[PDB]
């Protein structure tokens, strides 16, 4: 198993930079709108104390440098909304993909296209964890750059880059500018609740090493959802949800083995270790692939 | 630090799908031509002269090419086309060193997949993600918007590992394009690689694996050989020198850190998140991610 992004091309087409004084960021451009950071306005005496919803009643639209390379893109209107900026401009983006946005859940997993300057640099796929942090590979510059998820050639953005934390994961919005998880933009060092493990990911590679013919630790016991989520949170591992047990359905079909079986099989692997023994060629759970990456690369 | 790809989308422009009778894989477009495995005829050269134009559906999306001729290139089918790709980038065909990385556009029907990152190993494999109708699925690099392509993919060995061609068509490694179980050469690590994957550990505060001690080179790599690992060459070294400038971590000294890693294990703990030592990271990968 590979961690594999999606094809970034799509949303290559959209990126441009946003200045606004000194400060350059990077934006995305659907339709005749370009979204971005709402901290583009902010200068070095700011960030620290964010006045951003009156910072902004000072700013007009002839204070904002958009640019598609060095090709300048006339702002007509802005507008705040939560934690991004939205600048109309004056021409539809005519590489605009099908798209939606899109607010994702603890575990889900989705491509980051990291970019500098308006320009993209490389692609990578990450997983939200609990804590609503990720483990990204962002530099200075790098907010604006967005996370998406591809389907059937509808582009679902899920993420837009704001922060490094201390501990150097990372944290951002979604596309309406609500942050995921306690974080705020301001430049402060903020800290992330302690994580814990995604189940249901990890319950995913489970049948993932089923698929593949290693099943050892399967067992004939099963488990209630409760008691299961009980001795879950007593070894860190997230409880799961109904959502949960709902995407591990096309899984538990495929291989014949009940949601709830493959939990006792987990709450056994967790109790007792894993005895010397291997699964997928690992002593380590992986918990960053979905029950949709596993179906995606089986 | 993350394993990262270089965006996919110059690459994704070009990716087009071939059927000729009952096979059907992708193939790649550039300018006039399209780029394929030439086992798209099988079901060589006596069943090529035996194929006409027509009999090659070529598709970009819904629209289909028109096959105006065709001419063979050692494993690589090269199909003239009337139509000139507008999405072609500046572009190189390069044959790639092994331990050097690339980018990996999964294709499938055409259309592409995912993308990721490889190296080609020092058994002229890759340890990639392909399943199958991948076969003309293509690996690059990427160097100020142009794009260097240096690997077409053919074959999946019974081990899981992967074999393929150069964009002239001619294999890396001593494989050949029939429906035969093959085996590759005895695999080693890539010693230039882990060490800059060190460097990069340490770069993002990582330090548990240093030690006071060093080595000299010969006495390293006697070390290295034993545990199968590549020989570390001076120019290594010297391609070594702007991490070990950065950390100011002697590069002798990180191989003293290698040897001990190599004959105490890790003891549980993990480097980067990783409880293996990772070596599909160039030095170049490290720079270019890190600054
Ligand atoms: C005492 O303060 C700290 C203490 C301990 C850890 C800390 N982390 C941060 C923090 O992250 N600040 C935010 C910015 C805030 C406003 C959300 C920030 O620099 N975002 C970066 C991405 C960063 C950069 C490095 N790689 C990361 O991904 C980004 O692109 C932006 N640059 C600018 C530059 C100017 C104006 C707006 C922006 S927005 C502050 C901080
Ligand atoms: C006794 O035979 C074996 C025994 C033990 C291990 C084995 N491996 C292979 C083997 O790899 N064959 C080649 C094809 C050969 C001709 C190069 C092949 O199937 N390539 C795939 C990608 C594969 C598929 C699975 N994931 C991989 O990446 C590809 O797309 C192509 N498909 C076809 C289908 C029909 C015609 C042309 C092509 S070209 C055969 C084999």
């Amino acid at each position: 198993f590979r961690k594999m992004a999606f094809p970034s091309g799509k949303v290559e087409g959209c990126m441009v930079q946003v200045t606004c004084g000194t400060t350059t960021l990077n934006g995305l451009w659907l339709d005749d709108v370009v979204y971005c950071p709402r901290h583009v306005i902010c200068t070095s005496e700011d960030m620290l104390n964010p006045n951003c919803e009156d910072l902004l009643i000072r700013k007009s639209n002839h204070n904002f440098l958009v640019q598609a390379g060095n090709v300048q893109l006339r702002v007509i209107g802005h507008s705040m909304q939560n934690c991004v900026l939205k600048l109309k401009v004056d021409t539809a983006n005519p590489k605009t993909p099908k798209y939606k946005f899109v607010r994702i859940q603890p575990g889900q997993t989705f491509s980051v296209l990291a970019c500098y300057n308006g320009s993209p640099s490389g692609v990578y796929q990450c997983a939200m964890r609990p804590n609503f942090t990720i483990k990204g590979s962002f530099l200075n510059g790098s907010c604006g750059s967005v996370g998406f998820n591809i389907d059937y050639d509808c582009v679902s953005f899920c993420y837009m880059h704001h922060m490094e934390l201390p501990t150097g994961v990372h944290a951002g919005t979604d596309l309406e500018g609500n942050f995921y998880g306690p974080f705020v933009d301001r430049q402060t060092a903020q800290a992330a609740g302690t994580d814990t493990t995604i189940t249901v990911n990890v319950l995913a590679w489970l049948y993932a090493a089923v698929i593949n013919g290693d099943r050892w630790f399967l067992n004939r016991f099963t488990t209630t959802l409760n008691d299961f989520n009980l001795v879950a949170m007593k070894y860190n591992y997230e409880p799961l949800t109904q959502d949960h047990v709902d995407i591990l359905g096309p899984l538990s079909a495929q291989t014949g083995i009940a949601v709830l079986d493959m939990c006792a099989s987990l709450k056994e692997l967790l109790q007792n270790g894993m005895n010397g023994r291997t699964i997928l060629g690992s002593a380590l759970l992986e918990d960053e692939f979905t029950p949709f990456d596993v179906v995606r690369q089986c």
